[PDB]
């Protein structure tokens, strides 16, 4: 609705989704549902573009797009970067409604996202602490004398951005402020199961003046995408997902730059030390908040022996005082999950962990096809590891609880998982946290605090099989930028006496 | 010779190369034959490892290794680099010998190369101006207040250096220097076409103190190196090969942090400017320097009309003035090409270009096996680029020279090749040398100098065809290490009054 | 008039301005005279602050102010600056009367003064590529094993901005602006020749959210002004004006942190290679802008043997053909000094070259108490370093011409006065332009175009008289800025293994 | 002995040190008498340069030393530098003895300030981590587009190195390694109480090749040294003293660079989280060390309720089982004071303390004219601020001990000095730590350690009264340096097409 007035095709009575193909909406491939996974009903369709149409889309991303991003007044990007946050939040309810609506998001999440989305455009500004150069002299060597060298930073060319279903809005408006802050022309490729967002930040932003022909939104639902990925007119591939999925388009595209952000989950760990109010209130929230489909989400809860009890009390207690429902409810807290396969995974998953010797603590009912409680499943340290909830990511609000001897025991369980995304560690003991922050593999450390990647005030990415590289204001320019260097050779001339 | 005294096996009469098995010098794989390109014979044999000790190398690497080489103080990893710097440079005659046997590089070069890898060592001090981190204040966000940031970089673990046959001693040192210098545990895999040097400069950090469960030397041939690619320990793969190998690896090694110096030549520009004795000098000397089998080696010249001739003149009398012949000689300009093939490839490649109305303007004569004059191939702007020459990297020394209208002509037909490592420009003018720094697409360009990577003193890296990333004395840190973000909450506490 | 409707005393006929007391508008001090240079009649009063109101002033921005300032998050800071830049735009043209009523600025120059203001004020956001910390690692020194160190900037507290008259709003602006952005409260003391546009400023900011005890504004008259300077309340000075006055402002002042941009004309150099319309141009420009009333105005023009001649005609014609009259029809060109007596100075200056062989080639006419045209005087090379001048800054529309031989006696001159301001350079040879830029002893040279501080995209500052230290979007921070170091020391405790 | 083997003249028995005037050894200056404060006894005389050799000297520097020392390629003065570092080290045994000869400098301290010098010498290699120029694009600003901006640091000519007593041979190294590394030419001013280890270091420079009109070493007494910092070439002056004759040296330099180490005291914090053992161990050394003639010495201790009296028990302990006597005895820990007028000056601080209800803890016995003993006075918070002890730096062994209610008021107190240089922090809470870290106003912090400058591996300097600005490795740069911006404008020409 809205910004897509003219865009929307009511079409059977559903609506049209069209993709953006570098220049015009359209699109000739086949229709696809979207499905809300409040009722599992079709609440609009999506064209998908041909495979002509991605061909033709791809060259002019590259030959026109790459120029016009490139060639536009990087004062100008921010002013249409800017431009696009007052649109999108004039329209925060549109916004906002589309991501309960299409994702199931919880009411004052969606506003939250929406927010987030808006200040992320907003602070594009924090994104420029990264364009400057270095000028190199060449007297530190002898071999160099009279010569000199200038290293500047300039964008790479068609960036894909592949999205992720849980953050739709955000990640999109993420990856596209970063790509083209830079000079970067985009290929957006959401989620087939939430595109509609993307569609929105899309057009605001062309509304907001983007160079109509350096960005493109395929809806192309999960390998057709790597048409795209494969393809040599992309230099970088910036992709949020399973490191599953990941591992695919690495192989699929080849020699590449590359932003693999492929979550898993995070532990936390909480001294004897910890502020308990705090740790029980934040390790809750982050095992919850949007039903755990957060790839920053708690998922494994280790506290030494003398604050477990307390500790797992009070996180039970406030789990399994949550209300879940309809996310248009304000008073929901809860929405469901977006399918019901992932709902299915996470009571498997459960089954798995009370056969091993595990424990329901909260939690544990499902309440519909895409409808489940936040569970937190207390587990003895001996067998925690030979459990599916602690060798893989159920993307679901569901935790395991294990009591620890003392740090040394935290740190190991921790890293025993595959993944190295974030650690919470909860503690006041600067050497104890030191020492935590030493030996956590992992991309980020959150101490007194639920792992909370934000809008990337500071940067966060994976460790093992998290991911490689950062996302963040300030670091993502490394993924969609390239260094070229000119070295001046001024040996023989006048300039130099000596040195 | 002399420090492998007790490693090399005297067995058959020729001597046998171990492969270092991060502990023990050693294999039990199959034994390859390392012939020299002077004369085609069998210098010596190198023992590859079997698949039980390439899974042993990889977990002794993995679960000892980057401990040993992270819980190394940095002082102390310093201390090693500068070490083993003067125990190469005591050995220079005898690590320049090997580099003339098995590379079949000139006495004058090799000398260079051990030299360079001598510097590039002393200059690991150099490489510290990155691993500093960053503070990060919370209160440019009221999201973030009461917040703050350290982002540190922390070397990744297991660095895999693989590196090709024109720089086997320089590579392998270089890699493992940057790989070290932060941290990172090493395992070299150097061409089994002259992986000799390779196991001298190993040996030479061993004895310099290099943790000896930290690096690993591999005699792998090709595609049995996949399986270091491959395995999920290696965190990162620094490659310098050919695009195509490149490919195969990424392919293989999927999700993984990459620098891929993907090579290919590079043109040079003339502007009716230059001073065309500098020119010339520097322009014959990229096109034949290591008979052309250097990334950065001079495979295009491009001349504005008024000065093409006397360029092109100058280029071709100092080709033809070149003595090749047994790189011993200290007289001989150019030793022979790595392999007969690689020549077989080069008259093919010749052929091509007079097919397609090129002219040869010097040399274009096979000598043997794998010994060819440097050649200089005239050809008319409206055809060169269907030449074999054009769109691809012969490995040899030989380059197409094309007369152009104007800096527009040169600019496009230097992009119009599949590769853009770097990129030479001889001319005064400021304003002609900007647009040309602007447009030129490529990692790196040099004005008024053929191109030289040298030891890295400036950072080069590709676009296009030509790879990812960049080396460079301080920039090969973003290919070897990751950031570990420490996110500090203190809302609520009494530390900020407001801010 | 607007913004000051409340503050302003309607008293005896003529307006009244108070000094901001650091919380109220006030002041019982001496009443003082402004006039306008224009037709040097009185267009206002400005009430001096009485030493116990500026004790009070500088009691309340010391013990309430710099917290205030500290205190307020720098999101908040900025968009004070941000709200300020809005009120500002929208009184544009009140501004921009003012400055052409009060310093005599052409209609135009006082529009792109407020312009400057306001651009300046929204670039804030490009200050903060500064206020981040660095994190140190102690493994690099032994003696720093297990020790870690976090550098972070804090603001000094109190800085003390001093304006000169030339550029009132900008100035006070510009200095409020990089002095806030970090965190510190200020003290504004404008020159009591033209301190309205500062009032309205600082009323303007005050408006916009600026913390009330963070600021001050004092109408002090030069000497008077000491007892700023010298109180131990003030920890740094940003200071802009004349060498003799700065050289004052530190030895009465003692240990503190300064910025002196202290002026002094700037020289031209011109090469047989340059464009000598764009030389003509620019040059005529930077002599003649706002009548030479410019620190990095064109005072000394240097010409090699074959371009002289037709550039010093060039130029010749271009300020014959000035027109000198009331800044307030946007038909003049120059607008009156800002003061009789500078135009005394001016014409005995052009005696004085004259008497001593020179011979003026444009101008020279005085047009009345504070009007003149912009002059141009030629000298001959081995008489013009004994020309006032030469060895003086002579604030107003003149410059001398010197024909040299070659770019070393350009160079020669160029640096044998006592200022290194900035210098220009037309010209295309990169040798030359790199060996100019070697030897040229100044902060700032200009390549093809007259020096323009601009808004301080680009740093500026000054060498030998001109000064010390940069001001400059971004390199401000250095002057109001300090480090804090925390070290902390974990030696002993089980952080690390050995590193 | 030694080094300055022709060059001490030996006459009427007693050694005679000469000043270096920049290319020779010599002056003809009054002869003036250097005392060891062991006995008293002369032990050497220098010869202080005549005002015509001062003139001279000052002149060679100024027109040839910059160039000498700017000339000489950074890779060559990092080889001066590290030539030197081993000539001292190979000569540590003569270095040391003179430190306690002439220091009076406990044979171990000594040995730890030649070795800290050599260190220092060494490390110039991590000083580069700083000369690195910015380029800065011009499209982040309408009016800046076509534009570009190069900002370089340039060394800014003849920097005067004025030394105080304490260390006479680091921190003559030191100021000079900073001001050479980066191509500064350096007047050195030791202190006339101590000026032998200069020589030597100078001498062991000029030894390893450092351009002998670069530097100077001149001995003038106290006030003759304003000659050197008044002078119009000397463009920045290194200054580590007293805060009165700091003072003094600003308000005679006038306009310049400067680096003001004014010292004072510093407090210490102990929380009740401390761990009293380390704490007593560190407080009690930082108390004494060099019998406290320290700017980083412990003057105040401040320990909360519940561990004051075990912590000053502690400490007093240790104090008192101090063995004060001849520093040439391996077994005394604390030598003499410089001079007995610094006794007498402690001897009536003490006696001030005990006049307002001080009581004394430890120590507080003369033992001769320039001996004493170590001392711990206690006070009553609610009269320790107006003690001399608390309101002075009393350059001595002796530091109050005050019982604190939280750590707000341990802060107060310690931010009630009117120093401000470090502050040391023992405790384990992170959330009381980061708020000591906030709230105290010094240069730095050490947390749970004794303030140790050391050789700077982490940068320090002053707040309030202790100074401005900061020395360390890496930071020093930006007072001897000075940037330099080039900016060029591309507008018109064809080089960008809109950006
Ligand atoms: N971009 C740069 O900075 C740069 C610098 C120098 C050279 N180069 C390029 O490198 C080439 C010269 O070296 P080269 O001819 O020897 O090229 P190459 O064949 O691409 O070198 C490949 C390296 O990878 C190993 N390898 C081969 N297949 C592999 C596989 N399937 N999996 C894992 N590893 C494998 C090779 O070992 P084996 O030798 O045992 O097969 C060799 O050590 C040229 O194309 C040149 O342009 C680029
Ligand atoms: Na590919
Ligand atoms: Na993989
Ligand atoms: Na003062
Ligand atoms: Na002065």
């Amino acid at each position: 609705a809205g910004l897509l007035e003219g865009v929307i095709k009511e079409k059977g009575g559903v609506p049209v989704y069209p993709s953006y193909l570098a220049g015009e909406w359209g699109g000739s491939g086949q229709e696809i549902e979207v499905k809300s996974p409040i009722d599992l009903a079709t609440i609009a369709k999506v064209i998908s573009p041909s495979r002509e149409e991605v061909e033709r889309t791809l060259d002019v991303l590259f030959k026109r797009g790459r120029w016009s991003a490139r060639d536009m007044p990087g004062t100008e990007r921010l002013a249409v970067l800017r431009k696009a946050a007052d649109i999108i939040e004039r329209n925060l309810d549109v916004f906002a409604e589309v991501l309960v609506m299409n994702a199931g998001k919880p009411k004052s999440a969606a506003v939250g996202e929406v927010k987030a989305a808006v200040d992320r455009l907003r602070l594009a500004e924090l994104d420029l602490k990264k364009i400057g150069g270095d000028y190199i002299p060449g007297d530190w060597t002898y071999d160099t004398l009279e010569t000199e060298g200038l290293v500047r930073r300039e964008p790479l060319g068609v960036v894909a951005a592949i999205t992720p279903f849980n953050y739709p809005l955000f990640d999109a408006v993420n990856k596209i402020t970063y790509s083209f802050i830079y000079g970067n022309a985009v290929v957006v490729k959401p989620s087939i199961s939430d595109p509609l967002p993307a569609a929105m930040a899309v057009k605001a932003l062309l509304d907001a003046g983007f160079p109509p022909d350096a960005i493109a939104l395929l809806n192309l639902p999960g390998k057709e995408a790597e048409k795209i990925v494969a393809d040599d007119r992309v230099a970088a591939v910036s992709f949020t997902g399973s490191t599953e999925v990941g591992e695919r388009v690495v192989k699929v595209g080849g020699v590449k730059q590359y932003v693999m952000e492929l979550g898993g989950g995070d532990p936390a760990i909480v001294l004897e030390d910890a502020d308990l109010d705090l740790a029980a209130d934040k390790i809750a929230r982050g095992i919850y908040s949007y039903a755990g489909q957060r790839c920053d989400a708690i998922k494994l809860v280790l506290a030494e022996r003398p604050v477990y009890g307390k500790l797992v009390e009070e996180v039970a207690k406030r789990l399994s005082s949550l209300r879940v429902g309809d996310p248009r409810d304000p008073t929901v807290d809860v929405g469901p999950l977006i399918s019901p396969s992932a709902v299915d995974e996470m009571m498997a998953a459960i089954e798995d962990a009370v056969e091993k010797g595990g424990r329901v603590l909260a939690g544990g009912r499902r309440l519909g096809p895409t409808y489940v409680q936040p569970t937190l499943v207390e587990a003895p340290a001996d067998r925690v590891k030979d459990m599916v909830l602690y060798k893989r990511e159920v993307f679901a609000p569901v935790a395991s609880a294990v009591e620890v001897k003392d740090l040394d025991q935290a740190i190991e369980l921790a890293n025993g998982r595959p993944y190295g995304l974030d650690a919470a560690v909860f503690g006041r003991d600067v050497v104890k946290i030191r020492r935590a922050v030493r030996l956590l593999e992992v991309g980020a450390i959150y101490i007194n605090d639920m792992p909370r990647h934000g809008i990337g005030y500071y940067p966060f990415g994976g460790r093992k099989k998290s991911g490689v590289f950062r996302e963040g204001i300030g670091y993502a320019v490394e993924a969609v930028t390239a260094y070229k260097t000119i070295v001046f050779n001024y040996k023989g001339k006048g300039v130099w006496k000596y040195e």
